[PDB]
């Protein structure tokens, strides 16, 4: 009985480490894809300053 333990624990540790890189990961891209927003935003910003003040 204790062997078995240590063979499910390990394969769930191993299954953990791959979720956890996962997880990093994935987190980094979506705090990437809102410093992309940001900028996105913000050279839509950009554009909306010039051309108000074109109009008037």
């Amino acid at each position: 009985e204790a062997e078995k333990l240590l063979e499910e624990q390990r394969e769930l540790m191993k299954q953990s480490r791959q979720e956890a890189q996962a997880l990093i990961e994935n987190a980094r891209k979506l705090a990437e894809e809102q410093k992309e927003q940001i900028v996105a935003s913000a050279r839509a910003e950009a554009e909306r300053v010039k051309e108000t003040a074109k109009k008037e």
